[PDB]
């Protein structure tokens, strides 16, 4: 089968890849640093392969993580993953508490259009754009926030989360309107309305407190749910998801009240997902056996359903129904992990032939605001469940396909609960030395070329690069040195002041200084090129990743002695721009790349 | 009717505006310097409003100026213009001799297509492009060169001119082909063929030598001349012009031999030009009275025929014919001078309401390869006869109209000879102080703007301009100074070494240095911006006429003393670029523009 413990390990790690700054000390991702530190609310998760904090799918995802712990936290101790899941969840819940603004909440950080227009790493995005925030009291988003904190308070034994959960619930339930929820439009619009979120939140508050007032509230919301088409049944032909949690709330109410109506719903809905269907009606299935709800993120929907199915089956006694729901659930998870017509994992860094080009900016690690360069991802986004194949099982691993190769908090969330269930049952041993170290590239370096050369001068075209990625970062006090040998000038009967330093081109907006020619030792001299605000050299675009200077060092015109062939920093240069080690880069007084004459 | 001596004075001065480098000592044009000094053959005239040396019209123009002297040289001594005409002619003839290559000649300098694509002054064109030369033995071009030298040898009493007239004629007569005359195609293509040039050259050689053999040659060419349409007559329904000199040749042979065939031709030809016409055939006439041969350079054709008409009338005795031809001649010239429906001169810088926007590069004096800027010409192209009006006497003085407002060597050539005839008869007094000095604008200067101001720095955007025009020219050792008062620095406890100079932008290809901050006197200091090869600041285009530099002069970050309001070079600067006199420009050690503190 699969190593379900390893899959869970990675599936949890994914959330560490998504953390906004400040990072917790326990963050295990070597290519992530503090990012978006000027955000109006710190911490929390970037939503997908972007850098927007969208509170609806964020809170949804945390609620699902808390649900996993609530069902199976004791059952996953063997795998060693319980503590990882717990602290990863607190990280998000802390963000939700931090969004509190009294009569409203911060519900979004980032303008989605502007965020999406740019391709580059989290840690440098503030060099590209200012990130706005948005405040309101939308019942769906605030209700999902309440739900997340309620389940959170239970599994994390935390009074503060419970107090915020109640506050948020009262706010959503007083407001009864999504009219102040605007900034997520077209990305995470409230399609189903807010009645499902009030149901889901009050259900979890009932589970957290035992106060039957919340049970009464919860049940009072079920006649407000959307109907299946034009019938009197509650809608069941869809998945538990970021926009609609009434599905799982009904399952939770089945077990807590034992009432018939909730079991009838549960089995109607779950039946529609199974290959056997509900009275001849069923979700689309690929020939390969994937329950395929929609073009967008079909694995997300099916793996979340596998979780609901495991929980409902674990909660009933009928062996026929248990087997049917268990076999549906395991079949969807196993599809995602490799049991499909291509025998390939749809989880990054897991299993056989996993996706290698997820639509994920920071894991990609470009310097150029381009998706095609670099042609391979510089980092491994371990654990990320991709969108998945089409209705016909077709799929290509292509960074451009944000439909099939998107990754997201909400994709991973229900998938994590399902993997908890499968680990509990089959165990497995998590990877010992995970995550292993990545192969790194040079991050700060000069590329140089002989721009023009004559028998009295050397002209150098120098581009000081910031292509950092481990993590992408900014360095203000950047400089580099050009080392020369003046033996031939002295031997011909000339001196240092016979040699003059000039500039032939200085890139606009890169405030720059060049030192006088300076003695190092013997006949070896150098100039330092210093950028006053080196942070403007950053991997955010075609123009910004490198600063260009053209400088000339010249002997008096007409003369013939100049010999650049013995100059340390001239070594290996051609007419073509290339990386060189012999023009070393410094951060303040510390050399960070290259070599120096002697030492 | 007009001050013909003044018109003649100016018409000759036009050729001095046309001269290529090296210019003779006696050149009277303040806005012309040595130009195109890298040409394969030096001297000669730029053809038109451009900078090509086109040997066919150049030599034709020379031959015509020679003819003027031949007929009316003694008669114009009263005008004071004989010497001026003679040395101007000698200038062009010297060029024709210098074109000798033995079995071939240089017949063109500059590529017409390449030259005409660019709009700027003669003296800076080598910064723009590299000029080719062309060699061949075209019978028309070699023949015309021979003719010019043959007449020149007479009027200037010069054995070398005769020697080369004979050389070129023998080459043109042995080759009998225009096949190697290709470089001027589309500009000065040989349309008529070469038989007319051989007839013209051999006629002038006969008049120079008295050698009967040249007469026999000349007469032997007459059967090869083009016919008039389908008929038996030699073509008569055009003008003597750069392409076809058989008209003047027949007039010369009429007088030399007295033969009836030549007299018959001349009268037929001249009748076709007169208002009475020739047996019902006539050149087009504008209602205002201009014989209008063609939309291109109509004044050129009419005024050349005025000269031929004067010469033929002065050579016969029939009183009716004399009066008919003289009336025709004087009426064409007077039209050009202002006897027209607009009562306006079509000679630049002469008479009432003359043209002010001729199609002439160097006279315009741009700095940025545009016709429309500056909107008034910087220089007065005295004496230039423009193309002239349309068929209905319409005309607008528009730089863009290269049909109506073109000027050229051949436009002025016949014209000069006709003005010689008129001043001979009516005299007139030439202008005593001609040419008077031009009003100049500033040529080298800084435009500056406050690029950014802060409580601890000044940042300047500075453009060092070369919009030279009197004459357009190149300066290598260009620099300018930025002056500051550092009183507030010292009063706050800081030193000169606490003030840092950086660069925020340096235009590509402009080798520049900036001095350390330098003491002038008291608490006045400066930095000198020096361009190592300032000849790259030149008025040849939008990028070239100025070098942009952004520099910053900064006290430490955090300090509050910096005060630009007492800095000499800050006076008057705003956030928009403007010329400033307080950032003086230097050529080497010489201040060429602006003011210095304490002076
Ligand atoms: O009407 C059918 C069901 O619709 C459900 O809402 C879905 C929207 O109709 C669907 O367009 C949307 O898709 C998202 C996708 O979830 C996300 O991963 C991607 O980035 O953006 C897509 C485009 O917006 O998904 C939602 C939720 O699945 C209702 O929730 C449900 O009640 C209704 O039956
Ligand atoms: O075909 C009739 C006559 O043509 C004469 O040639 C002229 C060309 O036909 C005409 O196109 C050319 O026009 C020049 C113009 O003179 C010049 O100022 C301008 O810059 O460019 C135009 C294109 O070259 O003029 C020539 C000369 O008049 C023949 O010489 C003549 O024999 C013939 O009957
Ligand atoms: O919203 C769908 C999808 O969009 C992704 O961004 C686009 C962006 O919309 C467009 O402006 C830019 O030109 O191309 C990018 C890359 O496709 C975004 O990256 C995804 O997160 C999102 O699912
Ligand atoms: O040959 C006709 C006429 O052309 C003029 O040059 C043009 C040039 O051909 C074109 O490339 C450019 O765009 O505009 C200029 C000005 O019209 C040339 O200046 C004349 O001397 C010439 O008679
Ligand atoms: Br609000
Ligand atoms: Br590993
Ligand atoms: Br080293
Ligand atoms: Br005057
Ligand atoms: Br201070
Ligand atoms: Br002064
Ligand atoms: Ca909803
Ligand atoms: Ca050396
Ligand atoms: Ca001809
Ligand atoms: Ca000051
Ligand atoms: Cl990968
Ligand atoms: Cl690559
Ligand atoms: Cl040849
Ligand atoms: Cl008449
Ligand atoms: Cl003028
Ligand atoms: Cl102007």
């Amino acid at each position: 089968s699969y190593n379900y413990a390893e899959a869970l390990q990675k599936a949890i790690y994914f959330y560490e890849c998504q953390q906004a700054g400040p990072l917790p000390e326990w963050n295990r991702v070597e290519w992530r640093g503090d990012a978006t530190m000027n955000d109006e609310v710190l911490g929390g998760w970037y939503d997908a392969g972007d850098h927007v904090k969208f509170n609806l799918p964020m809170a949804y995802s945390a609620a699902m993580l808390g649900w996993a712990l609530y069902e199976y936290g004791d059952d996953i101790e063997a795998s060693g993953q319980r503590l990882h899941l717990e602290r990863n969840l607190a990280f998000a819940l802390d963000y939700l508490v931090a969004c509190d603004r009294g009569d409203s909440v911060v519900y979004q950080i980032g303008d989605g259009a502007a965020d999406h227009k740019w391709w580059g790493s989290a840690e440098v995005i503030e060099k590209e754009m200012t990130r706005p925030y948005f405040v309101g009291k939308g019942s769906a988003v605030v209700g999902q926030m309440a739900a997340a904190l309620a389940v959170g308070s239970i599994v994390l034994k935390n009074d503060t989360y419970l107090r915020y959960a109640k506050k948020y619930f009262e706010l959503a339930d007083a407001t009864r309107s999504d009219s102040t929820y605007t900034a997520a439009n077209g990305f995470y619009s409230s399609h189903s309305g807010f009645w499902d979120e009030l149901l889901w939140a009050s259900t979890w508050l009932y589970l957290a407190t035992g106060d039957r007032n919340y049970l009464d509230k919860a049940e009072s919301y079920t006649p407000k749910l959307n109907r299946q088409n034009q019938t009197t049944d509650i809608e069941y032909q869809w998945a538990h998801c970021w926009d609609d949690c009434h599905y799982g709330a009904m399952i939770l109410l089945a077990r807590a009240t034992g009432k018939e109506e909730y079991h009838k719903f549960a089995q109607m809905h779950l039946d529609w997902w199974t290959p056997q269907g509900y009275n001849g009606k069923r979700v689309a299935y690929t020939p390969g056996g994937l329950a395929h709800l929609d073009t967008w993120g079909p694995l997300r929907y099916a793996t979340t359903e596998a979780f609901l199915a495991f929980v409902y089956a674990d909660s009933i006694n009928d062996p026929a129904l248990k087997q049917k729901y268990y076999n549906f659930a395991k079949s969807q998870i196993d599809y995602a992990l490799g049991s499909n017509p291509d025998n390939r994992s749809y989880v990054v860094g897991f299993g056989n032939n996993p996706p290698q080009r997820p639509h994920h900016r920071t894991a990609h690690g470009t310097w150029l605001d381009k998706r095609d360069i670099p042609e391979k991802h510089r980092h491994v986004l371990y654990g990320a469940l991709v969108g998945g194949p089409g209705r016909d099982d077709s799929y290509e691993d292509n960074i451009e396909d944000y439909v099939k190769n998107e990754v997201a908090c909400d994709y991973n969330a229900g998938f994590v609960g399902a993997l908890c269930r499968l680990t509990a049952e089959y165990g497995g041993t998590p990877l010992a030395n995970f995550p292993p170290p990545e192969q790194r590239d040079d991050e700060f370096f000069v590329e140089a070329a002989i721009n023009q050369a004559s028998d009295h001068f050397t002209e150098i075209k120098a581009l000081l690069n910031n292509r950092s990625s481990w993590p992408a970062r900014l360095i203000k006090d950047l400089s580099y040195n050009y080392y020369m040998d003046l033996t031939e000038v002295f031997e011909a009967g000339y001196s240092v002041d016979d040699i003059k330093v000039t500039i032939g081109y200085c890139e606009s907006g890169m405030d720059v200084e060049i030192s006088p020619i300076t003695h190092l030792y013997d006949n070896i001299y150098y100039i330092k090129i210093s950028y006053i605000d080196g942070t403007n050299i950053c991997p955010i675009g075609q123009e910004q990743y490198a600063a260009e200077l053209q400088f000339r060092i010249a002997a008096p015109q007409g003369t013939k002695f100049w010999d650049p062939t013995n100059d340390f920093s001239y070594q290996g240069l051609t007419r073509e721009l290339a990386k060189t080690k012999y023009m070393p880069v410094f951060d303040g007084a510390t050399k960070i790349f290259g070599e120096v004459p002697g030492g």
